[PDB]
């Protein structure tokens, strides 16, 4: 599914997300932004042979399992292919565990190099909230 921009603020903030860890709603529709195009079935190879999944792009060295990355872990106790539903409930709460590990939101390459210190507050402007 390919969610509009104010949808998925809308859906990101019923799940618990509007600042959850100190961060604003617009950090988390920015990073979905710049990750997948606000696509939950996004899938992006990476170099060293894991993949990331979704409209977070949650990668499966780490936080979920795909069956085909070896010596990962799977942290958030789900299967990859989870994360790619239209129901964006797992990528959230895989998410919120991502978050809360210590690096905040640093962890998403594309809300570090393109969200970070922008005015995000925009992504959720004209929003119906």
């Amino acid at each position: 599914k390919v969610f509009g921009r104010c949808e998925l603020a809308a859906a990101m903030k019923r799940h618990g997300l509007d600042n959850y860890r100190g961060y604003s709603l617009g950090n988390w529709v920015c990073a979905a932004k710049f990750e997948s195009n606000f696509n939950t079935q996004a899938t992006n190879r990476n170099t060293d042979g894991s993949t990331d999944y979704g409209i977070l792009q949650i990668n499966s060295r780490w936080w979920c399992n795909d069956g085909r990355t070896p010596g990962s872990r799977n942290l958030c106790n789900i299967p990859c292919s989870a994360l790619l539903s239209s129901d964006i409930t797992a990528s959230v709460n895989c998410a919120k565990k991502i978050v809360s590990d210590g690096n905040g939101m640093n962890a998403w390459v594309a809300w570090r190099n393109r969200c970070k210190g922008t005015d995000v507050q925009a992504w959720i402007r004209g929003c119906r909230l």
